[PDB]
DNA sequence: TTTTTTTTTTTTTCTAATGCGAGCACTGCTAGCAGTGCTCGCATTAGATTT
C-alpha cells in the first residue's frame, strides 16, 4: 500500500483507495473531479479533459448525491473564480493552480461545467441502473417506459398464496400435517423465507435433487422411522444393561413407552426418551446390538419437509413474480439492478457495455465496502479491461455494517484482490485529536481486532486544524470518551435498557442546562459556542430501542426527533380524530355521528361541555347548524378551505399549542389536511374522501410523503438516529447507551471461506451456524467502529454486565460476545469485576468510566420566552374589480331570487290520451348539437349530399348506420330552402362568398350594467318586451362568440346561426309565432343583437366606405330540426337590427 | 308496481430456559438409613433489528 496524493493519483484503470473513517475519503472526490475536469496530473493524468455528463459518480444514499453534487458545485465555482484571481487562499486550489498551464482556459472550462452542473452525473446503484436502462433500451432488452413500482411486498405475498395453494392444497392428509407444524399457512412462510426472495438468489447446500417431491420425501422419512419401529419393537422386554446409579432405574419405563410409541407412522416427532437409548448416550453412563445404535443415525439428521418447501418455494415465487411484474411491464428496485447484470449476462449486453464505456469513460464509486456481487460483476464487466477508461473504487472495509440488505464483504475482498494497486490516506480529519487517540487505543487492545485477517487495523493521525478542539462542561475539559459503567452483577437487557437509557437523559439534560448559561462549551481554540440540543445525537441500533429512548428523554422534557422514523401519519390517532369530524360533517343530521366527533380532544370539550350540550337544545341545533354551514364550504370550496374554517371557529389551532406536547398534534392535523387535498382533487365525490381516508387509516403502508413530518424545526432538537443512517455524517456529541447489547443469530446463512459464495443451510448443523455467528460478531464490531468514529468533540458509550444465558448468579457474563466486550476483555471471559477492572486498565486522559448512577432532579428549566405586540396588516383597497372575458353564455347566467332563469319551461301538462327517420328523433345535448354543426362546418352547399359521406360522418361520430339514410335526405331539405324575402337558396353560395365559424372578441370599456342596457333594448325591440329585464352583474371587459355563418349576397351580407334542442316535438311547434316565443325564451334576442354589434364593427372595419344600411341584410336564425320540405316558412327566422339600436348600443360599449 | 323495521360487544404468543420440587438409587457410615448426587417434571419468566 502507498500514500495518497490526490494531484499525483494517476487515472487509469482500475484504481482502489482504502483509508480508515474520517479519513476524508469523501472529501477528495472533489479533488479528483477538478481534475477530469481539466485533465491534469500530466503522467497521472487521464488523456484527455472530460465534460461534466461524462463523469459517472456513485454514492451510497439519495442524500450524499444531493449533498456531494453541491460541494462539487460550489469547489467548480471556487477553482475558477481562483482561476481568474491567479491566486487563493486555499492549499488545495493553491496547488491545482501551480499545476495548471493556462488559467484563462481552464476558467472558460471551468465555466462551461459549472453550466453543465444541471444535469451532472451523480448517482446511486439502483439511481443508475434506472437511468441506464431508459437510456439504452434496445441492448438492455427493456420497454421504452418503464412504470416503476415501490410496493413489491404485495406482489410477492400474492406469490406466495399462489405457491401455497397449488403445492399444498393437494396433499393428502398425512403429509399435510406434517406442513401444517412447521408453519401455519403462507403467512408465516413468507416470513421465514423473505429476506431470501430478495435481492440476489442465495445458494444452498446440498440441495435436494430435483425430481423429488414431498410424498417421496415423506415415503422416505415414514420408513425410515418405520424399521427403527419394528426393530426396537423385536428387542424389547430384556435388560443387558450394566446398571448404574445416575441412570434411573425408572428409565426402563421409557422402553414401555417406545414399545406403546410404535403404532403408526402418523407422527413426525419421535419421543424424547429416544435420546436415552443412543449408544453415545449410554455409553457415557455396554455396546447392545447395532438398531440401538440406529437410534443416533435417526437422530442425527433432524427429521423435516422443511429444507425441501422452502427450495421449491424459493426457486417458484421468485419466477412467478418476475413474470407477473413482466407482464404488467413494472420494475422494482432489486428488479433494476438484476436486469441490467442479465443485460450484459446476455450475449447482446456485449454491445450494451460498449455504450457504457463511451457515455462514462470513468466512474469513481464512493462507499465501495458496501458492495453486492452482482455490483462488482458490473463495474467489472464494463470497466475492468479496455483502455482510457479509468475506474476509481473508494471505500473503507472497516465499515461496511450493510449485510442485511445484500452487500457483502467477501466480494469486496474479492475486488481487493484483483486490484494491482492500492492507496491509504493516512490522517483523520474528522474528530478531536483526543478522539483519534481514544479510538486507537480501544482497537489496540487485541490483535486482529475485526478478525479478519485480510482487514487489519492501523494507527491513524489527527490533523493540524484539529489539534485545539476540546469541549468543557462546568469548567475543566472533559475527556473525548466517557464510558459509563452499570453498577451490581448480573444484567439482563431490559433491566440495561430501562436503566442506560435513563441516565442517558439525564446527562443529557444536564449538558443541555449547563448549555443555556453558557458553562458548557464545544471550543476550537478560544471560540467556543453553547451545547443546543441540536449538536447531541444518540445513535440506536432499532426502532423499539429508540422509542425507549425517546420515552424517557421526553419524560424529561426535552424534545427530541428520530430520524429514521418510517412510520406513516394515518397510524397516529389525529388521522382518526379527522375521520370523526369529516364523518360528521358530511352529515350533521345524524345526532350520535356528530356529538362523536365534538368529544375528540381536537374540538377540546369538557364532560360538562358535552352534558350540558346534549340538554339545552337551542346550542345542538346552534352546532348542527355551524356543521351544516361547513359541508357548504365542503362542497364548494373543497376541503382544505373548510378545515380551515373549522379551525379558526374552534379556535383549536391555537389551543392545542397552548396544550403542552400538542404542537406534535397540530403539525400532524395540518399535514393530514395536506394530503386530503392531494387525494382530494383526484376524487372527485365529497363522499367517496370519506371512503379513502378510512381506507388510510386501515393499511399505512411505508410510503413515503405519508411518512411524519418533524414536529418543529424552531428550537434545537435531540437527532436520535440508528447506526446505519450515521453512515457519513457527523455527530459534535454522541451517545451510545444501548451499545453493549448483542443478538446472537439462530439462522443459519454464511459465506464459504474458498468460494466467497453466500450459502444458506437449511438444516440447522452446528458447524454452518457457528461459520454464521463469526460473522455476525465481526459485523457487530463493524458497527461499533462505525459508532465511534461519528463524533467530533465527545462520545459516551454505555458498558453493562449483560447475562443473556438466563441463570442468575455463575460468573458467566456474554459480554464477550458484545462486539464491544470483546475489545474491552480482549476476547477473553471474565466476571463483572473483571469487567470492572479491564475498563480501568486503559483509562487515561481519553477514555475516563464513570458508574451508572440513576438520578432525578427536574425535567429541565426552560426558563420560557419572550416576544412582543404584534399584528397582521389588513389589505384595504378591494382585491380587485370586475374584468372579466365572457360570451353571451356569461350573461343569461343564473337568477338567484322570485325569478329563475332556465332554457325549459318549468310548467308541464301530462298526455292521457293513449317511419322511425325522423330529425325530432336525433340525440340531444351539447355532443348532438357539436356534431351537428360539425356537418355544415367542412360541409359542401353547392354539392348535393353523398350519403356515404354521411355513413363516414356518423361513423367518426360513432353514430351507427341508423341515421346515414335518415341524414342524408334531411340535409338537402336544409340547404335547399330558401331564405328570408331574397330567397336565397344555401346551394347557391360559392365558398368566396363563405366565411365558416368567425371568433370575434368585442371589447367592453366601461362597465356594462344591465338597466342602462334592457331599457335601450326594450325602447327599439319589440321581442325584448317580453320577460324582464335581463340581469347579469356589472361586468367591463372582452365579449366572445362564435358566428355559426357569415355569407354575402346580391353585394348584401347575412349573419347565420343554427339552433337544435327541441326534444319533446318534431311538427309546427316551430312556427312564427313559437319561434319568437322560444327566442324570448332562451334571450336569443340579446345574442343576436350582440353578434350584429360584432359583424357591424368587422364590416365597418374592413369594407372601406361601409355603411350599415347598405350593406346589411339581416339576421337568420335557422332551427336545423325545423326544416320541413312542407312549410318553408318553419325553422327559419329573421330580424333585421334597428340600425337605431345599434347607433346608440355601440356607442354605450364605447363609453 | 307498493313498502317496515332495528343499534353492539366479544380475543389475543410461542418457545425456551431455569429453578425448584419431588422422588430414587447407591453408597458409605453407623442391615438400615441418611445424605448426596441425581434426574426429570411442573410452573414461571423472558424476549422477539438494521434501508
Ligand atoms: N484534505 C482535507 N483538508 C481539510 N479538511 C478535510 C480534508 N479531508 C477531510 N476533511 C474534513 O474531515 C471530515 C471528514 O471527511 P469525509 O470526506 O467525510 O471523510 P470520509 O472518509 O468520507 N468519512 P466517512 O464517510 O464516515 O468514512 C469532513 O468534516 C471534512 O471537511
Ligand atoms: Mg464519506
Amino acid at each position: 500500500a502507498e500514500t495518497l496524493d490526490p494531484l499525483r493519483l494517476p487515472l487509469q484503470g482500475e484504481r482502489l483507495i482504502e483509508a480508515s473513517a474520517g479519513t476524508g475519503k469523501t472529501f477528495t472526490i472533489a479533488a479528483l473531479y477538478l481534475r477530469l475536469l481539466l485533465g491534469l496530473g500530466g503522467s497521472a493524468a487521464f488523456p484527455r479533459p472530460l465534460t461534466v455528463e461524462e463523469l459517472l459518480v456513485v454514492t451510497f444514499t439519495e442524500a450524499a448525491t444531493a449533498e456531494l453534487r453541491g460541494r462539487i458545485r460550489s469547489n467548480i465555482h471556487e477553482l475558477r473564480i481562483a482561476c481568474l484571481r491567479e491566486t487563493t487562499d486555499n492549499p488545495l486550489y493553491e496547488r491545482l493552480l501551480e499545476e495548471i498551464d493556462d488559467k484563462a482556459q481552464a476558467a472558460q472550462w471551468l465555466l462551461l461545467a459549472e453550466r453543465q452542473m444541471d444535469e451532472a452525473a451523480v448517482f446511486t446503484i439502483h439511481g443508475f441502473c434506472q437511468r441506464m436502462l431508459n437510456l439504452n433500451a434496445f441492448e438492455s432488452g427493456m420497454l421504452f417506459e418503464q412504470q416503476l413500482i415501490e410496493d413489491e411486498s404485495l406482489l410477492r405475498y400474492q406469490a406466495c398464496a399462489d405457491f401455497w395453494r397449488r403445492h399444498c392444497y393437494p396433499l393428502p392428509r398425512e403429509i399435510a400435517q406434517v406442513v401444517f407444524e412447521t408453519w401455519k399457512g403462507p403467512q408465516a412462510l413468507l416470513r421465514d423465507i423473505n429476506r431470501y426472495l430478495q435481492g440476489e438468489a442465495p445458494v444452498i447446500k446440498a440441495p435436494p435433487p430435483d425430481d423429488e417431491t414431498l410424498a417421496s420425501r415423506h415415503a422416505q422419512i415414514v420408513a425410515r422411522i418405520d424399521t427403527v419401529k419394528q426393530q426396537w419393537r423385536d428387542a424389547v422386554g430384556e435388560l443387558d444393561a450394566l446398571i448404574e446409579s445416575s441412570g434411573i432405574d425408572r428409565r426402563k419405563f421409557n422402553r414401555s413407552n417406545q414399545a406403546k410409541w410404535i403404532d403408526k407412522i402418523s407422527a413426525w416427532a419421535e419421543e424424547e426418551t429416544n435420546s436415552y437409548q443412543l449408544p453415545e448416550s449410554l455409553e457415557k453412563f455396554t455396546p447392545r446390538h447395532p438398531l440401538f445404535e440406529a437410534i443416533d443415525q435417526l437422530l442425527a439428521e433432524p427429521l423435516s419437509i422443511r429444507d425441501l418447501v422452502i427450495t421449491r418455494a424459493l426457486a417458484e415465487i421468485r419466477e412467478t413474480v418476475a413474470r407477473e411484474k413482466r407482464r404488467r411491464g413494472e420494475l422494482g428496485f432489486d428488479d433494476m439492478l438484476s436486469r441490467l447484470d442479465s443485460a450484459l449476462r446476455s450475449e447482446s449486453g456485449e454491445v450494451l457495455a460498449a455504450a457504457i464505456r463511451t457515455r462514462f469513460p470513468v466512474a469513481m464509486i464512493d462507499e465501495f465496502q458496501d458492495t453486492d456481487p452482482q455490483q462488482y460483476r458490473i463495474f467489472r464487466r464494463i470497466w475492468h479491461h479496455q483502455p482510457e477508461t479509468a475506474l476509481l473504487l473508494i471505500g473503507d472495509p472497516k465499515q461496511a455494517i450493510y449485510a442485511f440488505r445484500g452487500a457483502d464483504i467477501f466480494t469486496y475482498m474479492k475486488a481487493r484482490s484483483e486490484v494491482h494497486a492500492h492507496y491509504t490516506l493516512d490522517t483523520n480529519w474528522r474528530s478531536a485529536p483526543g478522539m483519534v487517540n481514544s479510538v486507537n487505543k480501544l482497537f489496540s487492545q487485541t490483535d486482529d481486532a475485526f478478525m479478519f485477517r485480510e482487514i487489519p487495523f492501523i494507527p491513524v493521525k489527527s490533523a493540524g486544524k484539529n489539534q485545539a478542539l476540546r469541549f468543557v462542561f462546568k469548567g475543566e475539559t472533559q475527556p473525548a470518551m466517557k464510558m459509563w459503567l452499570m453498577e451490581g452483577e448480573s444484567c439482563g437487557v431490559g433491566d440495561y435498557q430501562s436503566t442506560m437509557a435513563q441516565v442517558c437523559a439525564a446527562q443529557i439534560r444536564d449538558w443541555l442546562q449547563a448549555g443555556q448559561r453558557g458553562e458548557a462549551l464545544l471550543m476550537n481554540g478560544d471560540d467556543a459556542r453553547p451545547v443546543r440540543a441540536s449538536d447531541i445525537s444518540v445513535l440506536v441500533r432499532s426502532r423499539q430501542e429508540a422509542a425507549q429512548v425517546r420515552d424517557a428523554l421526553t419524560l424529561l422534557e426535552i424534545p427530541s426527533v428520530y430520524l429514521s422514523n418510517r412510520d406513516s401519519v394515518f397510524e397516529t390517532l389525529e388521522a382518526q380524530e379527522m375521520l370523526w369530524l369529516l364523518q360528521a360533517v358530511m352529515t350533521p343530521e345524524r345526532e350520535n355521528t356528530l356529538r362523536s366527533a365534538l368529544a375528540t380532544s381536537m374540538m377540546g370539550l369538557n364532560a360538562l361541555d358535552i352534558e350540558t350540550l346534549n340538554n339545552d337544545e337551542h346550542a345542538w341545533d346552534v352546532v348542527v347548524e355551524e356543521f351544516d354551514g361547513y359541508r357548504q364550504i365542503w362542497r364548494k370550496r373543497g376541503v382544505m378551505p373548510m378545515l380551515r374554517a373549522l379551525m379558526s371557529a374552534r379556535n383549536i389551532a391555537e389551543n392545542l399549542l397552548a396544550t403542552a406536547g400538542g404542537e406534535r398534534r397540530l403539525t400532524d392535523i395540518l399535514h393530514i389536511s395536506e394530503l386530503l387535498q392531494e387525494a382530494g382533487t383526484q376524487l372527485e365525490s365529497e363522499h367517496a374522501l370519506v371512503r379513502w381516508l378510512s381506507q388510510h387509516i386501515l393499511e399505512p403502508d411505508s410510503n413515503a410523503s405519508s411518512q411524519q413530518m418533524r414536529l418543529e424545526s424552531d428550537k434545537h432538537l435531540v437527532q436520535i438516529v440508528t447506526i446505519h443512517k450515521s453512515k457519513g455524517l457527523e455527530y459534535p456529541l454522541v451517545w451510545l447507551p444501548f451499545i453493549t447489547n448483542f443478538r446472537v443469530q439462530e439462522q443459519a446463512f454464511y459465506h464459504d471461506r474458498h468460494s466467497f459464495e453466500a450459502v444458506l443451510d437449511l438444516n440447522a448443523a452446528p458447524e454452518s451456524v457457528d461459520l454464521a455467528e463469526a460473522e455476525r460478531l465481526a459485523e457487530d464490531l463493524r458497527l461499533l467502529y462505525v459508532a465511534l468514529t461519528r463524533s467530533v468533540w465527545h462520545c459516551s458509550l454505555g458498558v453493562a454486565p449483560l447475562v443473556r444465558r438466563r441463570g442468575d448468579k455463575k460468573g458467566d457474563t456474554d459480554v464477550h460476545q458484545s462486539a464491544l466486550g470483546r475489545l474491552l476483555q480482549k476476547g477473553e471471559p471474565q466476571d463483572a469485576a473483571g469487567l470492572r477492572t479491564c475498563i480501568e486498565a486503559l483509562c487515561d486522559d481519553d477514555i475516563a468510566w464513570q458508574t451508572a448512577q440513576t438520578g432525578d432532579n427536574q425535567p429541565w428549566q426552560v426558563n420560557d420566552v419572550s416576544t412582543a405586540e404584534l399584528n397582521a396588516k389588513t389589505l384595504q383597497r378591494l382585491p380587485g374589480d370586475n374584468w372579466r372575458v365572457t360570451s353571451y353564455s356569461g350573461l343569461q347566467q343564473r337568477x338567484x331570487x322570485x325569478x329563475x332563469x332556465x332554457x325549459x319551461x318549468x310548467x308541464x301538462x301530462x298526455x292521457x290520451x293513449x317511419p322511425t327517420l325522423t330529425p325530432h328523433q336525433f340525440p340531444r345535448g351539447a355532443s348532438p348539437g357539436t356534431f351537428l354543426h360539425s356537418l355544415f362546418e367542412d360541409l359542401d352547399f353547392t354539392q348535393p349530399v353523398d350519403p356515404n359521406w354521411v355513413r363516414e360522418k356518423l361513423e367518426l361520430g360513432g353514430f351507427e348506420s341508423q341515421w346515414e339514410p335518415v341524414l342524408t335526405e334531411w340535409i338537402t331539405a336544409v340547404l335547399q330552402a330558401p331564405l328570408n324575402e331574397t330567397g336565397v337558396s344555401l346551394s347557391q353560395l360559392s365558398a368566396r362568398n363563405k366565411q365558416v365559424e368567425m371568433e370575434f372578441y368585442l371589447p367592453i370599456s366601461e362597465p356594462l350594467i344591465a338597466s342602462q342596457l334592457d331599457t335601450l333594448i326594450r325602447q327599439f325591440d319589440p321581442l325584448s318586451a317580453g320577460c324582464p329585464p335581463l340581469e347579469f352583474m356589472q361586468v367591463r371587459g372582452m365579449l366572445k362568440g362564435f358566428i355559426d355563418l357569415v355569407f354575402r349576397h346580391e353585394g348584401r351580407y347575412y349573419l347565420l346561426a343554427y339552433k337544435s334542442n327541441w326534444l319533446g316535438e318534431d311538427s309546427s311547434a316551430y312556427t312564427q309565432q313559437a319561434m319568437a316565443a322560444a327566442m324570448q325564451a332562451h334571450r336569443y334576442d340579446l345574442q343576436y343583437q350582440l353578434y350584429t354589434l360584432a359583424l357591424h364593427r368587422y364590416l365597418r372595419h374592413r369594407i372601406a366606405d361601409y355603411d350599415y344600411e347598405h350593406h346589411f341584410g339581416g339576421v337568420i336564425y335557422l332551427f336545423l330540426r325545423g326544416v320541413d320540405k312542407e312549410h318553408p316558412q318553419q325553422g327559419i327566422y329573421t330580424t333585421r337590427p334597428n340600425a337605431g339600436l345599434i347607433a346608440l348600443m355601440d356607442e354605450m360599449f364605447a363609453g
